[PDB]
């Protein structure tokens, strides 16, 4: 059986995330979030030409509570700090995900060489929910490089897919996870199809960055939009009307409640409350 295509959703508006990320929030936990789970928020950053500058543009630091984002960048470069002392750059095809779990500060800007140079900033960010029992695990950052994430090739030549986490045919991907969860980035040639398999009952959605993309044969796809699939079902087929670049999210949901409030995500409202006042008793 088929996970046949729930709906297609354009991207809203761009806003602005600090001076360096402008983004569109592709999907929320406001909307939909049962049929998400465990994806919280996906904002598309870019793709915006920057200028050369002296400036350090990006966001400044903030806290997370109860979740992990996922950074993965396309184009540009981006420098990370969190309060567990890790920081980096990642670059284009490299991937970071942070836990934030019991709660985190982080910031994160341009490049000093991104900076100096400017040009094209393409990236995704996305938020992962932690099971109830994970949520106040340690905070943590795993820094994945282009070259530790599986780059498959495609049957008949349709292109190629990079696991950066679950598993496709055999390969898995380098991201650990709380929770079962796919996340594949999917290069699909022009007038090439795949055929793909998911596990039964899991949300799945697919994001389209560039092309157009038909879904199950009868579903179209263009730049920016998403296709949200019914869990139910294990069949997917996509076909590439032109070169497309699309993300295929999918995952066992979290069968518990979603109580978020701006940076925090947690199971309850009273928990929210702690987040708050850990924050501003300067816990974090
Ligand atoms: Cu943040």
């Amino acid at each position: 059986a088929m996970k046949k295509v729930q709906g297609i959703y354009r991207a809203p508006r761009q806003h602005w995330v600090g001076d360096g990320f402008p983004v569109r929030s592709m999907f929320s936990y406001q909307s939909h979030g049962k049929q998400l789970s465990p994806f919280l928020l996906l904002d598309y950053a870019g793709p915006m030409d920057f200028t050369p500058t002296t400036q350090r543009r990006g966001v400044g630091q903030h806290p997370h509570r109860g979740f992990e984002t996922v950074t993965i960048v396309y184009h540009g470069e981006v420098e990370h700090r969190d309060s567990t002392g890790n920081g980096g750059i990642i670059g284009p095809g490299d991937v970071q995900w942070m836990t934030a779990g019991a709660g985190i500060l982080h910031e994160e800007f341009h490049s000093d060489a991104f900076a100096q140079k400017g040009g094209p900033f393409e990236m995704v960010q996305l938020w992962v929910n932690l099971p109830a029992k994970d949520k106040m695990t340690a905070p943590g950052y795993q820094a994945i490089r282009r070259e530790a994430i599986p780059q498959v090739n495609l049957p008949d030549d349709a292109g190629n897919l990079r696991v950066i986490a679950g598993e496709y045919a055999g390969n898995i991907g380098p991201a650990k996870t709380f929770s079962p969860l796919n996340v594949w980035d999917i290069r699909l040639t022009q007038g090439k199809s795949c055929e793909f398999s998911l596990p039964a009952g899991w949300n799945t959605a697919l994001i389209v960055l560039h092309g157009t993309l038909l879904v199950n044969g009868d579903a179209i796809a263009r730049e920016a939009e998403m296709v949200l699939l019914d869990p139910t079902g294990t069949h997917l087929s996509i076909e590439a009307n032109n070169d497309t670049v699309l993300l295929l999210l999918s995952g066992e949901p979290i069968d518990e409640p979603i109580v978020g409030y701006g940076p925090f995500v947690m199971n309850t409202q009273a928990q929210i409350a702690e987040a708050i006042a850990d924050f501003n008793g300067g816990r974090f």
